[PDB]
């Protein structure tokens, strides 16, 4: 009631849409995905009110594991009990489980206390001490990537028992409150008239319109006749297409480009032939068309928002039937693809068959071999799936109900096959639900990992109450972390028209099956909300005054009630687990570069030295080619981790949040090259060479027997980045951003240009980071070729996942990225990674490579 109210305007606020607007349009599509969604979430949300301690630790604290251990030395912890002031410090084992060291705890607490416990060590988890963290199941504490982590910086882990009863108290705190192909005809439609219509008087106006299936065209396109230019033109012709009304396929959409002629684009829009209820679409349709920057078929097929100033054509679907005619039932489908002719080949052709199926475009005799021998794909070479589908007529409705016929059946596929079949390539409906059926075994882990892409998918969907948005609704409803990204995934992008019906739909279901993370990610807006007000007053006072007194200025805003309130006790959009305590106001400051960037320092008692944390806020540049970079990056290491290497590299977390919005991770004790270089007179770097300030820097963060391991972190991390870099064809490199952590390890910042932009990116081999590899030395050999063999591995592992990375970018087309809108862009992957050749061949060529780039440096070296 006055609860209903409350959240009703609570979801409005947070996705930044009053649901009113939804209401608005009274369109029954809208309607019945909000009740079906409503109810699907909800029933999610009973679920996890009556899940079990260990289950809602799986929900809300699910498990950071290192990648090597998904699916013997000395360590010293620090373990506390729930609000105890004391603690306990004792020597565990890395191989030792977390019920041991729980064991321990109890044993001491026993002890301590003088009193034999009525707890068992099975009754507790170990919170990360301050962190939405915690340790918990049978793996060894090495695998955790607290633990292991804290091994590497040195750092003790602290840790804090945590009983049932207390996690128990937080699930019940985060309560939910109380016939077709009987129409031989040619597809028709009658092209009326356009409205709002701008252009050169001098010239005249065409509408092109064509009839596709995903990208690939169902006939020719069609053309209207050349109307003169004016704001209402009227042609009231019959555009007529070569296809019957009974071969158009279940997910054909017709699309239309309105140009002007003396070619001079000028608005584009589409529109599915049947609707959501499988109707096929009949009467008079008004289309808000796009402005246009021949054909769109990418491009939604909803209708542009801006009514008041869009252009829009006016077309007449025609009754081609006197009663309702629906998509035929999977049924009848089946029952006339049932029946086929199982292909019988030679002995020579089924070596031929194997050879293209095994082989990636094909000649027209191919085709039909593969066509001829679907059966045999089915049988035999199942993983061929998608090349089948790319030979299947689409504008043939028998051969689709052959097709459907031996989907229907298919064995489930593993999830890189999967992934591919989620492109535009394959529009059907039926392949759709085939691969999110293949991609229910993903782990929660994988599922984060290709999160950012299956949200691109989204916008290539058809209709909104679809089994992607029904798996990426359950998959965040049944993991907090999920949850999270999905909502700024989405939340990110309401400014975007063409998506913020179907975000803004998403979200507000998504809510209706958490109230407590609605109330948590409000939280969240409201300090980011404060952030943007912030940096609009130090980009207006950077411009007026000196940069110490617009820090000052920047500060006392700060102290405001309303600032400190908003800006303290938050999860970090970033990363939930991380918690944004007290804001270190005499800490904070702003960047000098044109967007002028806040530098937000957090601290928090109870994590300690780990509730250190910052976080940056940059308002100004579209920061959704920062994130993707960053996440191939941490893909990247996640592969070479599981094989066994580990080239210490810094994916920092970068999350769009908003419009020109997001914020950035802070790495602490890092510098960039060019302030070590600045070479500064009166600091213990202070060198005779230049050459010599970045090793000398190193020197003096690790004193001693520690520098030798600094050197390590900054080979094996330059390794890394010379290789990720190379890959993703990352340029523009210089020393302001290359950044250098105390522990030696480099990293890259700054990723606004990727995939050669458009120029062939060559390999980097930079003299000053030779000379730290050589320890400081003229000439190491030895230490020099141990670099190469790092920077060798790692691209050999690469390759052997490049299909991962071809599958992921062409899935980022959708995105709508600049530097990622077409072949010319996955190209550049394509040869960077040399798939088409083999590893022998690729790993020559990369040394060809390497060696140009070694040459290059010893013209620096010359010197
Ligand atoms: C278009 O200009 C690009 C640069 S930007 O600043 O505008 N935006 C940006 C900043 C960062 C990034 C990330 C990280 C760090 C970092 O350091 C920059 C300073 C910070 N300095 C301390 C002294 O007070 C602040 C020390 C010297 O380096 C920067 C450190 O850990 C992670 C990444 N990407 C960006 O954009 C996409």
């Amino acid at each position: 009631d006055r609860v209903k109210k409350l959240i009703n305007s609570q979801i409005s606020l947070l996705i930044g849409k009053g649901l009113h607007e939804f209401d608005s349009l009274r369109d029954p599509e809208v309607n019945d995905f909000r009740t079906k969604m409503r109810q699907f979430c909800e029933e999610a949300a009973a679920h996890r009110q009556q899940l079990g301690w260990v289950e809602w630790l799986q929900y809300s604290f699910p498990l950071q594991l290192e990648p090597s251990a998904r699916g013997n030395r000395a360590l010293l912890v620090n373990v506390k009990f729930e609000g105890s002031e004391e603690s306990f410090t004792f020597q565990v084992s890395t191989k030792d489980m977390p019920l041991a060291l729980m064991a321990c705890a109890l044993r001491k607490k026993a002890t301590v206390f003088r009193q034999p416990l009525v707890e068992q060590p099975e009754e507790y988890a170990l919170q990360v001490n301050g962190r939405h963290e915690y340790l918990y199941g049978n793996y060894p504490l090495c695998h955790f990537q607290y633990i292991c982590s804290c091994l590497h910086s040195g750092l003790t882990p602290h840790l804090t028992m945590v009983h049932s009863s207390s996690i128990l108290a937080m699930r019940d705190e985060q309560s939910n409150p109380a016939s077709l192909w009987s129409l031989e005809q040619p597809f028709s439609i009658e092209l009326i008239e356009g409205r709002k219509v701008n252009a050169d008087e001098r010239m005249k106006l065409v509408v092109q319109a064509g009839l596709f299936h995903g990208n690939e065209m169902l006939c020719k396109t069609v053309s209207s006749s050349e109307v003169n230019v004016c704001s209402e033109p009227v042609w009231k012709q019959r555009l007529e297409f070569d296809i019957s009304v009974c071969d158009l396929p279940r997910m054909a959409r017709l699309c239309f480009a309105l140009y002007a002629v003396v070619d001079c684009p000028i608005a584009w829009a589409n529109l599915m032939l049947f609707d959501y209820k499988d109707q096929l679409k009949t009467g008079e349709r008004c289309l808000y068309m796009w402005p246009s920057v021949l054909l769109n078929p990418a491009g939604t097929v909803r209708g542009n928002p801006n009514t008041e100033s869009a252009a829009a054509l006016v077309i007449y679907l025609p009754e081609v039937a006197p009663h309702p005619v629906y998509f035929p039932a999977l049924e009848k489908i089946l029952e006339l693809g049932r029946h086929g002719e199982r292909g019988r080949i030679t002995e020579e052709e089924q070596l031929q068959l194997r050879e293209i199926l095994e082989r990636g475009e094909l000649y027209e005799h191919e085709k039909d071999l593969v066509w001829k021998m679907r059966h045999e794909v089915q049988e035999h070479f199942p993983e061929a799936l998608a090349r089948l589908l790319l030979v299947t007529k689409w504008n043939k409705h028998e051969d689709v109900a052959q097709m459907l016929y031996l989907l229907c059946s298919w064995p489930e596929l593993p999830v890189l096959s999967a992934l591919e079949l989620l492109d535009f390539s394959f529009p059907d409906c039926y392949v759709g639900s085939f691969a999110i059926k293949s991609l229910r075994k993903l782990t929660d882990d994988e599922l984060f990992q290709y999160l950012l892409q299956l949200v691109q998918v989204l916008k290539y969907e058809s209709y909104l109450d679809c089994e992607l948005t029904k798996f990426l609704l359950g998959r965040a409803l049944a993991n907090r972390k999920i949850g999270h990204f999905l909502f700024w995934h989405l939340r990110s992008e309401m400014h975007v028209p063409s998506v913020a019906l179907r975000f803004g739909l998403i979200m507000e279901a998504y809510c209706r099956g958490s109230t407590h993370h609605m109330k948590v990610l409000m939280k969240q807006g409201e300090a980011l909300s404060k952030l943007k007000a912030l940096n609009d007053f130090v980009k207006v006072s950077s411009q007026k005054t000196t940069k110490p007194q617009t820090k000052e200025m920047m500060h006392m805003c700060m102290r405001q009630e309303t600032y400190m309130e908003a800006l303290s006790h938050l999860q970090s959009p970033l990363d939930p687990s991380t918690l944004l305590e007290e804001v270190c106001v005499e800490q904070c400051t702003f960047m000098d570069s044109k967007m002028k960037p806040l530098w937000i320092m957090y601290s928090s008692e109870e994590a300690g030295s780990a509730g250190n944390v910052g976080i940056i806020f940059k308002n100004g540049d579209d920061l959704r080619q920062d994130m993707l970079t960053l996440q191939m990056i941490q893909l990247m290491d996640v592969l070479w981790k599981q094989e066994g290497l580990d080239l210490r590299m810094t994916p920092y977390g970068c999350l769009p949040t908003g419009d020109r919005t997001g914020l950035i991770e802070v790495v602490l004790h890092s510098d960039t090259i060019a302030n070590i270089q600045l070479n500064k007179s009166n600091m213990a770097a202070t060198a005779a060479f230049n050459k010599d300030a970045l090793l000398n820097w190193l020197k003096s963060k690790n004193p001693g027997e520690a520098l030798d391991r600094a050197i390590e972190e900054f080979t094996l991390s330059c390794a890394g980045y010379c290789v990720a870099t190379y890959v993703l064809g990352i340029g523009d490199r210089h020393s302001d951003n290359i950044m250098i952590r105390e522990s030696g390890q480099l990293f890259h910042i700054d990723f606004g240009h990727f995939l050669g932009n458009r120029e062939r990116v060559p390999f980097i081999l930079t003299y000053d980071f030779v000379h730290v590899i050589q320890q400081g030395k003229t000439n190491n050999s030895e230490k020099f070729e141990r670099f190469r063999g790092y920077c060798e591995r790692a691209y050999t592992i690469l390759r052997r996942h490049g299909l991962l990375f071809l599958h992921l970018f062409a899935l980022m087309r959708a995105a709508g990225l600049p530097e990622l809108s077409c072949s010319k862009d996955i190209q550049y992957l394509k040869d960077s990674l040399a798939l088409g050749k083999t590893e022998e061949e690729a790993l020559k060529h990369f040394r060809v490579k390497f060696n140009e780039a070694l040459r290059e440096s010893w013209k620096t070296k010359v010197n």
